[PDB]
């Protein structure tokens, strides 16, 4: 595929999910050979692992003491189209979380994809690896296509489930939205944390329950969140990538170590 | 006491708690004699018990076809501080929610009162009354000053609680929120209310948690607002109440129909 950037700037604002702060977001057109970076404050701070600071509860990245928290679903949604050049200036402290999943970000970039002089250099795995931590894994092998599958292991109703992305199935995956479990939230508050969560960006469930009115968008939306998430951190190697990947129970933190493994690798 | 007005037109403004809609208040001074009205659309609604159109998680008030949603909180603060001659505007289908407590309203009322020349005529519980509705149950008697007992029942942590009200104690029980059950929540949502509701203006408990970061303002503040509410009810009699209460796991439902009975017999 040939790299891609905007036809034009483009721009989102809303509160942030973890803050509860109102941010701004400018997407900018960038030349071949750029890359993804986020701009702040006068700083460039590259997508890539290197300048990840934390994982817990979403991906902040950080540089030259300006950070920004939760650049997982912009990154996600800048993955599946191939979105290889662009600045995105943030004006505030994290992404604005909008609906709580990448759908906004989607449509908007979507209609305005602007073909490059230049072919894509993905990153491609090369041999399987495997990451682990506490019952959680993943695991990556080669693959001329992104394919990337999720399997939860929930302790409430929603039980075992699994949902797979392969290209093509873009759609699948960029509506559904980040939830919470009632009993995490206390622990989520008192870490500083889910200061701007709500009903409205937020699927909150229960032991046996759903409390938004709306509902679940698909029986297994959070498995087609937590896929992605993973995508999200996946683009954090620096350039769009080849590979399948089964995550069973993954999080951010494991992710972003299954990320850097295969860079020291390759 | 003298009746009681405002000095200078007093307005609030915020969500309303069950439209989830933006609404707003001017509280407008008028002479003796003219009492509590709402005013909305070109239409006056008395704050009286004979207007009462719906008792079902807020107290809500009507006439003419023009509907007003939640006037127990800002009723209330009103009866407690003895205004007895004001017009109501109102901006919207309910009265804002602001923090779930009385505490704005009463901070901005109580700096602004204005005496006026007319003794204020109470509406005195002459004689001993009890009204029951499966299990929870009222009862009314004599008394020369205001006195507010409730008791609660409580399926949760809480278990069972009491909390007494009396003249001169009004602080104690402004700052008391509105709170809900997180196994209520799907139902509220269900019958087309609570559509405002948040953190930040709903204390929200569970079987044995509290998920307001900040937690209970007292540990009896459930009690203390239940008597906040019915306080804010007692005050559709027409005018400031002398009289003592006991309320066993009473509600707007049954608040209101103690207030029909001690204006029919009396
Ligand atoms: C239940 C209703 C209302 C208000 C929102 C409650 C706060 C939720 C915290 C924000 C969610 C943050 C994502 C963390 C989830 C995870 O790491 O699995
Ligand atoms: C899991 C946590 C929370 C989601 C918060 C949603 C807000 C709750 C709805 C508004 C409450 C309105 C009060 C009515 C309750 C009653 O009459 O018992
Ligand atoms: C837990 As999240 C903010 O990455 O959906
Ligand atoms: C249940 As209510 C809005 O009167 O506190
Ligand atoms: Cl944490
Ligand atoms: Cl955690
Ligand atoms: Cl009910
Ligand atoms: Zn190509
Ligand atoms: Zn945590
Ligand atoms: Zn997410
Ligand atoms: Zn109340
Ligand atoms: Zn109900």
């Amino acid at each position: 595929g040939l790299e891609k950037t905007v036809k034009e700037k483009l721009s989102f604002e809303g509160v942030g999910i973890h803050t509860g702060e109102y941010s701004k977001l400018i997407i900018h057109p960038e030349k071949e050979g750029t890359g993804i970076r986020f701009f702040k404050n006068g700083v460039y701070i590259p997508a890539r692992h290197e300048f990840v600071v934390h994982t817990n509860h979403s991906t902040d990245l950080g540089f030259k003491g300006q950070r920004i928290k939760t650049v997982e679903h912009i990154l996600s949604v800048l993955h599946l189209l191939e979105i290889t050049n662009v600045t995105i200036e943030v004006i505030g402290n994290e992404i604005p979380i909008l609906d709580g999943s990448g759908w906004e970000f989607y449509e908007a970039i979507r209609k305005n994809i602007l073909n490059q002089n230049r072919e894509i250099d993905y990153f491609v795995v090369e041999e399987p690896i495997i990451v682990e931590d506490e019952g959680r894994l993943i695991k990556a092998e080669p693959s001329d296509t992104l394919e990337v599958t999720y399997e939860g292991e929930f302790k409430n109703f929603l039980g075992r489930q699994k949902f797979t992305f392969v290209e093509g199935n873009e759609e699948e995956i960029v509506l559904a939205r980040t939830f919470a479990f009632d009993w995490e939230i206390e622990h989520i508050k008192k870490v500083g944390l889910g200061k701007g969560g709500s009903l409205k960006n937020t699927l909150v469930l229960g032991k046996d329950k759903v409390y938004n009115p709306e509902g679940l968008r698909y029986e297994n939306e959070p498995v087609r969140h937590k896929v992605f998430d993973l995508i999200g951190d996946l683009y954090l190697l620096g350039s769009p990538v080849k590979g399948k990947f089964y995550s069973f129970r993954g999080g951010h933190s494991l992710n972003v170590k299954l990320v850097k493994e295969l860079a020291k690798k390759q």
